[PDB]
């Protein structure tokens, strides 16, 4: 019944062209081969440096809800079937990574063969994963190198950072001597990373490692000598151009309060690399900023083509609504 074509006519609106999105955000013709109960491996979204055993708890369109084996369902999270943050069973052993075992298990008490027997489950087939450590690593970025990076949770801070992991085309940014939950995966084109010395050249304050002695006198040259680490070479940084989304363009976006849902959305405001999402019909109190390359924003039609339900605009004068 509800359709984009009719909505655009009614609203005299336009959609964000598919060309404004990354291919991975727009692709709708890939089949979602994941099935309920299949087991796999994946990073903990809120502790990116850690890998856990996950189970497919739900499948909806081109998305799936993952559950941390043995733990509370309150930790469940949603990803797209083309997510680079999940890997097939056996991936960590093959790539030298460590696994955080299922609840009740010691790292040594775990083995995929026995686990699958104990749980009477099957591992998601290898051919479904886009990231299996079979592709070329990020050019110029190696574990141990240092750089300057924006704390995306505290964006006014540009800090001393290190590459602590590399998986396929991406690397993990870590803030020196700070908690690992501030980490985030990145690629060479990220607008949040810069080469050593960027802050000095920009006249911007640089946040040194946590509790660095005499932090006011932090010196990169000295720090690199103290650690014996190399700076990521300047040539490796290849920042992406600003996006071209314009205010009022419509699209689809995953709901941030209940991730199971995807709603009709509008571009409320823009920055060089982020867009502010407004859910049609809802209060502006729910508007939120999100990176233009975030995997949870899609062009109009994505839900229909992938088989995922799309929430239409909230009705007028309803609770939590906006006369928009």
């Amino acid at each position: 019944c509800w359709s984009w074509e009719s909505y655009l006519e009614e609203q005299k609106a336009i959609t964000a062209p598919v060309s404004l999105f990354q291919d991975s955000q727009a692709v709708t013709h890939n089949k979602n081969g994941f099935k309920l109960g299949m087991k796999l491996e994946g990073i903990d979204p809120q502790h990116p440096s850690m890998y856990f055993i996950l189970t497919v708890a739900e499948v909806c369109g081109y998305r799936l809800r993952l559950h941390f084996d043995g733990y509370s369902e309150c930790h469940d999270f949603w990803v797209n079937a083309n997510s680079p943050d999940i890997h097939p069973a056996g991936w960590f052993e093959k790539t030298g990574h460590k696994l955080q075992p299922p609840k009740g298990y010691k790292e040594e008490e775990f083995s995929w063969s026995q686990y699958l027997r104990s749980t009477r489950a099957q591992a998601a087939p290898k051919h479904l994963f886009v990231s299996q450590s079979h592709s070329p690593p990020p050019l110029g970025f190696q574990v141990g190198m240092k750089l300057e990076a924006v704390d995306r949770m505290n964006p006014s801070l540009v800090c001393v950072a290190s590459v602590t992991d590399v998986v396929d085309s991406r690397f993990l940014v870590h803030f020196d001597n700070w908690d690992d939950t501030y980490d985030y995966w990145c690629d060479p084109s990220s607008p949040y990373i810069h080469p050593v010395g960027w802050c000095q050249k920009q006249g911007k304050p640089l946040t040194p490692p946590q509790d660095y002695p005499d932090p006011d006198n932090f010196c990169w040259e000295k720090y690199l000598e103290e650690t014996g680490a190399s700076a990521v070479p300047t040539w490796a940084f290849k920042v992406r151009p600003p996006h071209s989304f314009l205010v009022n363009m419509k699209l689809e976006a995953v709901d941030r309060r209940n991730p199971a849902l995807i709603r009709v959305a509008s571009v409320e405001d823009v920055e060089d690399h982020r867009i502010k999402i407004h859910f049609d019909g809802w209060s502006h109190g729910y508007d939120f900023w999100i990176d233009a390359d975030h995997p949870d924003i899609h062009p109009a039609g994505w839900c229909s083509k992938t088989g995922h339900p799309l929430q239409p605009p909230l009705g007028p004068r309803e609770p939590s609504s906006a006369v928009d």
